């Protein structure tokens, strides 16, 4: 069945004030159906706050409009994001115990996007690997679409994967 609407919800960001409705579906509806679409006004003057929402019918939908970023809205370069579960790169990545190597995350982390940056946590002491990570993307829509989902599986271990700084 369909999947929760909150997670096919795209807020758009930096609208130019001339963005309508019609014009913000316009533009979005290139990668999706789109079962809403709203511009933020004012309620007593009717002037644009500058931001609005775009609901697609599906998760694929989303992705794929995120995957078309950067996106100009009747002439002006928007900021779309998932709607909420702070807009950060990083993730901590915890419960990889001592077997876990760069290449399990790298070939894991990459679909969700581009991986710059795999900090392995050692022991300051010891060098022991301690069971934990970081993984820095270059940008956050990856971590967005990391932290929604229930599970993560890596090299054979469930781990807890959040936000990081
Ligand atoms: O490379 C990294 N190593 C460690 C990190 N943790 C943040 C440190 C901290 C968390 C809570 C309170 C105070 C300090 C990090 O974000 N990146």
């Amino acid at each position: 069945p369909k999947e929760p609407e909150q997670l096919r919800k795209l807020f758009i960001g930096g609208l130019s004030f001339e963005t309508t409705d019609e014009s913000l579906r316009s533009h979005f509806e290139q990668w999706g159906t789109l079962t809403d679409c709203v511009v933020m006004r004012d309620p007593n003057t009717k002037r644009s706050r500058g931001f609005g929402f775009v609901t697609y019918a599906t998760v694929e939908e989303v992705d794929a409009a995120m995957n078309a970023r950067p996106h100009k809205v009747d002439g002006r370069v928007v900021e779309p994001k998932r709607a909420v579960s702070l807009t950060v790169k990083k993730i901590f990545v915890g419960g990889i115990k001592e077997d876990t190597e760069e290449h399990h995350l790298r070939d894991y982390f990459e679909q969700y996007g581009k991986i710059e940056v795999i900090e392995i946590m050692t022991d300051r002491g010891s060098g022991k690997k301690r069971g934990f990570a970081f993984v820095t993307f270059d940008d956050h829509d990856s971590v967005d679409k990391i932290v929604i989902q229930k599970y993560h599986t890596v090299n054979g271990h469930n781990c807890e994967v959040r936000k990081a700084l």
